[PDB]
């Protein structure tokens, strides 16, 4: 999780799309969904990013409906956003034991217990936190088993990006679980 603002510059695709759903949270605007192969994934927008401005207008106090209407009406050519990096989230680095375990139990992407004397214990992983990213790959909406697969087929260093469950649940409210698995960009970014 970077420490400052960044500016990003999008262009709507052929279909006048950018691949973004936004959510009003505590009088700010946050990224709820980044669509695979969209302008918003190509420029590197993430789940949980805060949008401070759209085309130099402040988003403070906008409804989810208004932010969406603003993106709709924008002159396509070039949209500028001022982004604050995933401010509700944190990154923990752990190391698999010789048995390949980092040392937690999770259910519906939510960490529920920390195993005694694991890397997860030594690194202070918390329960009641949703897993957002593993090794910078977004896993929101994947089945628990696919999350285990990504952990398995990670090497012995495992970086996990987590969000307190109350905040997570407030962000995904009103978005169909099926859109999450289907359309939430789960890919490793392109170079």
């Amino acid at each position: 999780i970077k420490q400052g603002i960044r500016e990003v510059i999008l262009c709507k695709d052929q279909d006048g799309k950018i691949g973004l759903r936004l959510k009003s949270i505590d009088n700010g605007i946050f990224v709820q969904l980044v669509q695979a192969n969209s302008p918003a994934s190509l420029v590197g927008l993430r789940f949980g990013d805060q949008v401070l401005q759209i085309n130099g207008e402040n988003c403070a106090g906008w409804s989810s409906d208004k932010a969406h209407k603003v993106l709709k009406q924008a002159f396509g050519e070039k949209i500028t956003m001022t982004i604050r990096d995933r401010p509700f989230e944190r990154t923990i680095t752990m190391h698999k034991d010789s048995t390949g375990h980092v040392g937690f139990i999770f259910k519906n992407g939510k960490i529920t217990s920390i195993v005694k004397d694991s890397s997860a214990a030594r690194n202070g992983l918390l329960t009641e936190h949703n897993i957002c990213e593993i090794n910078g790959q977004n896993v929101i909406g994947l089945k628990d088993s696919q999350i285990a697969d990504i952990l398995s087929t990670s090497g012995t260093v495992v970086t996990i990006t987590i969000m307190p469950a109350f905040i997570f649940e407030h962000i995904i409210k009103r978005m169909a679980p099926s859109i999450m698995k289907s359309l939430m960009d789960h890919t490793i970014p392109e170079v």
